[PDB]
């Protein structure tokens, strides 16, 4: 319908141009002014089309910047502000839906594309071919601009233009609710955090990592098994996650890992230390060093893992 609105203004402008030339005096100077307003209005309307097109072709980053510029013009654009209450009402309603469709689209791409989370499994895929046209999207690039545009410094910015510039209160809430769920599930990985917490170091809860498909699998299932399951989580974080997400999960789970791994080993030292050399003891050693590498790779500073305490225990 933007195309139709562009067409109506073009026809008004053309009929006015003809009316003016038909005249050819202070009645001429106002029609020429009126014409320039319609010309500027045309340009304004083309920006709304730009937003829609960028959403359509999945230039999602550009769409945001297109919208940002539009909302500034809705504030200050002389041609726009010369339009009627009825006109602006219809514009606002439509632009509100564009805010909503944009963020709804990001949620879909995240929920139905990059991540596949079920009752018993977490799969991550770092690229997607999205929609009817199978547009290639890379996760790193995608989430870089998403975090930048919508969640700078990691939280929902409720006083930022993207929410604040929304016209109607109900649409604004819809945009806010969607962005909140995105922040929770995809900036903070809340479902992933809970799943890992609820299964690690629990007897009879098994965890495996399928590295080729990139799936962390939780299933119904001894000391080695608890360890191989915790190691699957470590492998998933080291080798399976994007940089951003390894950092976030290491920040959130690190202190739990340090305390829960150390106590498990201490409490099961006798079996672990039964032989001089064993696969069991080897596995404990490998996990201990994987925790060291996880702290380093994730670049967090809220926990450390020298490996020292456990390296000493195995001696």
């Amino acid at each position: 319908n933007i195309n139709d609105r562009i067409k109506q203004v073009q026809n008004e402008r053309n009929e006015l141009a003809s009316k003016l030339q038909n005249l050819k005096l202070q009645r001429e100077a106002i029609l020429a002014n009126e014409l320039n307003i319609l010309d500027n209005l045309k340009t304004f309307l083309n920006l709304i089309k730009e937003v829609k097109t960028n959403l359509n072709i999945l230039e999602l980053e550009n769409c945001y910047y297109s919208l940002q510029s539009l909302r500034k013009k809705m504030r200050n654009n002389a041609a726009y502000l010369k339009q009627s209450f009825n006109f602006q009402q219809s514009i606002s309603t439509y632009v509100d839906t564009l805010h909503l469709e944009l963020v709804s689209t990001l949620y879909k791409i995240l929920t139905n594309g990059f991540w596949k989370i079920t009752e018993n499994s977490i799969q991550f895929t770092p690229t997607v071919e999205w929609g009817k046209d199978k547009v290639h999207i890379e996760y790193d690039t995608f989430m870089d601009f998403v975090a930048q545009q919508y969640f700078p410094k990691g939280s929902l910015d409720n006083q930022a233009w993207f929410i604040l510039d929304m016209t109607s209160a109900d649409s604004q809430e819809q945009v806010r609710a969607k962005l909140n769920t995105i922040m929770k599930e995809y900036m903070n990985l809340s479902r992933i955090v809970s799943m890992i917490k609820n299964s690690i170091f629990i007897s009879g809860k098994e965890i495996s990592y399928e590295n080729e498909k990139n799936i962390l699998v939780f299933s119904k299932s001894c000391v080695s098994t608890v360890l191989t399951s915790f190691e699957a989580v470590c492998d998933f974080m080291l080798d399976g996650l994007a940089f951003r997400d390894r950092k976030t999960l290491s920040y959130e789970l690190g202190p739990l890992f340090n305390t829960e791994f150390t106590k498990f080993v201490k409490n099961n030292a006798s079996i672990i230390l039964e032989s001089l050399d064993s696969p069991l003891k080897n596995l404990v050693s490998v996990i201990n060093n994987k925790l060291t590498r996880l702290v380093a790779k994730s670049e967090v500073t809220n926990w450390t893992h020298s490996g020292k305490e456990i390296q000493d225990l195995l001696m």
